[PDB]
């Protein structure tokens, strides 16, 4: 499994949060939240806010402390005025693993994140659960087998890791 390391700073994440019962109910529902998203043209008003910090926009997978699940669709943007009706994070600095997706999304986000969970399972002192992880999509088709969805991991102390020594 190939990855780049990157680091970012402590980021406002401005999008729609929703919430669902775990992980799994919200694979079945995050799809139809991103149609939704789009349909409503929240996406189209995201992008005119990103500020460009990332250069795309963000499913960030944030853990809930009642173990919920929610997903935040996001741009990077700055907190304003035209923000009031939009949901509002801070996205505290963090260290990552950032693994490639290649393929029409999502089937291949879906399949490329099933390996990267089953990748980072023997780095466990080092990914951080109570983070959020997420999906970069940059501008492009995603309905092409060409497109690159990036996913980001946060880690902590990997240095550390004895695979590195």
């Amino acid at each position: 499994m190939e990855y780049q390391l990157q680091q970012l700073a402590s980021l406002t994440l401005v999008g729609i949060k929703e919430t669902y019962e775990n992980g799994r109910q919200a694979q079945q529902h995050i799809a139809g939240f991103w149609q939704r998203c789009y349909q409503e043209g929240v996406i189209a008003d995201l992008q005119l806010k990103n500020n460009g910090d990332l250069a795309g926009i963000l499913g960030l997978c944030i853990p809930e402390l009642d173990g919920k699940m929610s997903y935040m669709i996001a741009v990077t943007g700055d907190n304003s005025a035209d923000i009031a009706k939009y949901d509002v994070i801070t996205l505290a600095s963090s260290k990552y693993m950032v693994f490639e997706a290649q393929g029409a999304v999502p089937k291949a986000v879906q399949q490329k994140m099933e390996e990267v969970h089953h990748y980072i399972h023997q780095y466990q002192a080092n990914t951080v659960k109570s983070a959020p992880f997420f999906e970069l999509y940059q501008d492009g088709d995603t309905t092409s087998e060409k497109y690159i969805t990036e996913i980001w991991m946060p880690v902590k102390g990997l240095e550390h890791h004895h695979h590195h020594h």
